């Protein structure tokens, strides 16, 4: 089976998120544990007692604990038994200005904690429009920031122009084909960006697509359930 | 002189924070409601049903909800019935790179929702080195960034060089004295930066000090309760 990950972003009400988790846990079985992932916000999550899917957080500060006002640190996550994290999502790079150095600080830190890391990359439409060389250069430069051989690494390719809008199959086939040349053959490579119940199955048909990172469409349990069925 | 606020930052275990809030509620009375403040991290807080102290958050993104990976938004706080927030704390300005325009965005957004705002300001040691005229000009520019007449505003003067180590009574008397010359007369002006059970009473003795923003020293409930008796 392939991968399916839900990114709640900051769109799910606290109560709705909590029920979502409990329901999902009842609908899924043990074999979905390492196939399905859910990333709710700090309020929407719950202690990690789930055995049918993987619980992760959308962000964290790269320190055990301390004077980091407004931030969540690793000891807290350890207390919640969460050990999966998103890093470099486009929204944080742009709206919250997380530079490459900061993202590298996070990767190195959480890697040292043996976390499963879903590292996000993606180019702007302008880069896409400059040609193949421009996209290859941009993406390969983003991957230089991390350790591509860390076995608990997952790379999520989300073209920025497709987040919250969807990349064409031709686009996904060629881009992922290139990425597969740069990444460890064991690293799962997910496609993200406007994935929905309508285009999921097709996206999943590309051999260089090991899974999906679903934002908007996953905020409805049933939609996610349906996507899971295509895995 | 009458207000005490606790900033848990990212230093308190989840279970401890929860127990802290419940115990504080049992200890204090209704008279402490608008005099005592507690700001736990996102995990350490609980639904706001507290009547003996005010519950607040250390940060939030200026939107009702949406595609903001890693952020907590307005609607989330409404569910928890939280309408008190910290903005501009030094740790976020530097470590998280929150610019003045970003802080202003947060201020204007939560202003519209009648949130009680605790706007933090404080100069670097380098600035203090130059001279009082240097700090006065630096502080002015920081205050230049918001609406000083906002009825639910609270300003917290916190010398960056005194965070996590305390400013002399002399520098507090002078710097607050200056701040009282541009701030609205009714705006509570707090002092923060290495406030502890040992210097609490004296700081509070200064007329231009309306309260304290307590960090590391508040992590131990008994320390917080002691400082409360000085109000
Ligand atoms: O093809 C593209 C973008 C491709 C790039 C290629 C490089 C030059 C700029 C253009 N889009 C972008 C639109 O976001 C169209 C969508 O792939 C289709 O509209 C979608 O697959 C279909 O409607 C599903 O039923």
């Amino acid at each position: 089976t392939k991968i399916a990950m839900a990114n709640f972003k900051s769109a799910m009400p606290i109560f709705k998120s909590h029920a979502y988790l409990k329901e999902l846990e009842k609908t899924l079985k043990p074999q979905h544990f390492d196939r399905v992932f859910v990333f709710p916000d700090f309020f929407g999550l719950l202690p990690n007692s789930f055995l049918h899917f993987t619980l992760g957080v959308q962000n964290a500060y790269p320190r055990d604990c301390g004077a980091f006002t407004g931030e969540i640190t690793s000891k807290h996550l350890e207390e919640l038994k969460i050990h999966t994290l998103l890093i470099g999502h486009s929204e944080r790079r742009t709206l919250l200005k997380e530079s490459p150095s900061f993202l590298k600080e996070k990767f190195d830190f959480f890697k040292s904690k043996n976390f499963k890391i879903v590292y996000c990359i993606g180019e702007e439409l302008t880069t896409r429009e400059k040609g193949f060389k421009a996209v290859k250069e941009f993406l390969s430069e983003q991957l230089e920031n991390i350790d591509l051989n860390y076995p608990n690494l997952v790379v999520a390719y989300e073209p920025i122009w497709a987040i919250g809008t969807s990349a064409s199959l031709e686009d996904i086939y060629l881009t992922h084909g290139f990425l597969k040349q740069i990444l460890n053959q064991k690293t799962p490579l997910l496609y993200g960006g406007s994935v929905n119940t309508q285009n999921a199955k097709e996206i999943l048909g590309i051999d260089s697509v090991d899974g999906l990172l679903i934002g908007s469409a996953s905020w409805e349990l049933e939609n996610f359930k349906t996507i899971i069925s295509f895995l």
